[PDB]
């Protein structure tokens, strides 16, 4: 697990090692920091996985793809966002290289790279979580934070959605390690009793 923090908004990209080996979750920005991270790691990612298509999570995809021809997995419901992520970036006074097409569709119940894909909308229409039971953990993007939860006013978000989606998450192993797209890690158990959103 190569937690690594990219981009002006400090998002949390992850290199994970599975049975089928290395994958990269949410290459947010700073390819070089990412490309150079591989220089040393030795582990090159067999595929880029996206929890959602928000610009702060997909800003490095273009570069990485044009350098290692990795396929890009994303839930189809986020395509529209994904395709418009670069303009979204400019709403923050920032800028990303428009994410490349095509992409391979993610899907509820789908198994890949040891992970078990859960569709958990709310923060966005195509937001998913990557559950690693062999890892005892979960890469849940902007869904769950240490003491907070994903925004629900960004275009495409929905509180009621985010809420049913969270309740789902919070019914897995309390001891499950949360790997969020921003800030310190945590656990479903910890958040259950501490988070002001629960
Ligand atoms: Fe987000
Ligand atoms: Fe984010």
């Amino acid at each position: 697990v190569f937690p690594v923090t990219l981009g002006p908004l400090q998002e949390n990209a992850y290199l994970v090692e599975t049975g089928e080996g290395p994958v990269l979750i949410d290459p947010g920005d700073e390819p070089e920091k990412l490309l150079a991270l591989f220089q040393t790691t030795g582990l090159i990612p067999l595929a880029i996985l996206l929890t959602h298509a928000h610009f702060d999570h997909v800003g490095a995809v273009a570069p990485l793809v044009e350098a290692l021809d990795l396929p890009v997995y994303l839930h189809p419901l986020d395509l529209p966002l994904y395709e418009g992520a670069d303009l979204a970036a400019r709403a923050w006074g920032l800028a990303i290289p428009k994410p490349p097409l095509p992409v391979r569709p993610l899907e509820e119940g789908m198994r890949l790279f040891g992970f078990q894909v859960l569709h958990l909308p709310g923060h966005s229409p195509g937001h998913v979580a990557f559950y690693d039971p062999e890892g005892a953990q979960v890469f849940s993007g902007d869904l769950l934070f240490r003491g907070s939860v994903g925004r629900y006013d960004l275009p495409g978000a929905d509180p009621k959605a985010l809420f049913a989606s969270l309740k789902r998450l919070l019914s897995l192993p309390p001891e499950t390690r949360v790997h969020p797209g921003h800030g310190p890690g945590t656990t479903l158990g910890l958040e259950a009793r501490t988070n002001p959103f629960l």
